[PDB]
DNA sequence: CCCGCTCCTCATAATCCTTATCAAGCC
DNA sequence: GGGCTTGATAAGGATTATGAGGAGCGG
């Protein structure tokens, strides 16, 4: 039935709130303004996409040409049910600001303000701060907009474990890596890892995970991204594994968590020190994540 | 015609996810 | 003593996140 806090947590990772302003001769002012909300996932998560549709009970799930599909919402009534939800189950990443702007533009469209010259100017000023902002065409066409400020989003606190389970279902990773350790009996070793990746803008949120889960550490990526990594076994077995079983994943990634947990059990018996348990771990690794 | 809403498909690239190698150390 | 663990430390590449717009509908 999909938990609402799981929804906000998943949309916080995957999903986009957009305000499209494209030149269209069909409109009196020669400009088409439309609000849209789209989650774009790999086809393997087609089932999850349809579950999200059932959650909102609006929009449709479209099967793209590639190994990907989208849950899309592009109607007034539809967006109204989406805003009804996020006004009660808000996002907590920087995407929240993109949502509040998407909400401002939506209200103006409900007033037909996109059909007037002044209203269209307000909508262009808003789009100028949503996601990637204006392009080189809108800058040329709409010079002199009253530049509005991108809404500020207070520092985030994780307040519901189901939110984190959706945020993890969207941007988490369960790694079972076997590397070569010359100082070991078998010459190899097993490195388990839990990973939550995000951009520098939400570094506060990522460090929040350290206190919420009570473990892990923050890692900075030179390219401009921050990771939350739990890399010690004792915490993975006692904290992470129990957490994502009590607050389980719903997408395709849950399968990887299942195989991930199976490796945890073989490592709790010290089986990973033998060749039989190590071989079984490799058989498990070879069938999870990028090997399905 | 002109005007307005929205289904449905196609497009792009980087923020993600994923897979790595390593040695100081604990236990 | 010395296996075995674990944060530090890279980097790959595709699933994403963001997006454009034709054409079918009614007035
Ligand atoms: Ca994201
Ligand atoms: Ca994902």
């Amino acid at each position: 039935k999909l938990n609402p806090s799981y929804i906000s947590g998943f949309v916080d990772g995957e999903g986009s709130f957009m305000l499209t302003i494209i030149k269209d001769n069909k409109y009196k002012l020669g400009w088409r303004v439309v609000c849209r909300f789209v989650i774009s996932l790999h086809k393997k998560d087609l089932s999850l996409l349809n579950k999200i549709k059932e959650f909102f009970d609006v929009g449709n799930v479209f099967l793209m040409t590639k190994d990907s599909a989208q849950y899309r919402v592009e109607s007034l009534k539809g967006l109204d049910l989406i805003i009804n939800h996020f006004d009660k189950y808000p996002l907590i990443t920087k995407k929240q600001a993109d949502y509040k702007l998407f909400k401002m533009a939506h209200n103006l469209i409900k007033n037909k303000s996109h059909l007037t010259k002044e209203g269209l100017l307000e909508l262009v000023a808003i789009k100028a701060v949503i996601n990637n902002g204006l392009n080189n065409d809108l800058s040329i066409a709409f010079p002199g907009i009253n530049t509005i400020l991108r809404p500020d989003t207070s520092l985030p606190q994780i307040l519901n474990p189901f939110w984190l389970s959706g945020f993890v279902d969207a941007e988490g990773c369960f790694s079972v890596v076997v590397f070569k350790s010359k100082t070991s009996k078998l010459g190899e070793a097993v490195k388990l890892s839990f990973i939550l990746t995000q951009s520098n803008r939400d570094e506060y949120l990522i460090k929040s995970l350290i206190e919420y889960l009570g473990c892990g550490n923050t890692s900075l990526d030179p390219r401009g991204t921050i990771d939350f990594k739990v890399t010690n076994f004792s915490s993975i077995k006692d904290i992470i594994v129990p957490f994502f079983i009590k607050y389980p994943l719903k997408g395709n990634k849950n399968l990887d968590f299942t195989d991930f947990c199976e490796v945890v059990r073989l490592m709790e018996n010290k089986s990973h020190l033998t060749k039989e348990g190590l071989d079984q771990i490799k058989k498990i690794r070879n069938r999870m994540n990028t090997n399905r």
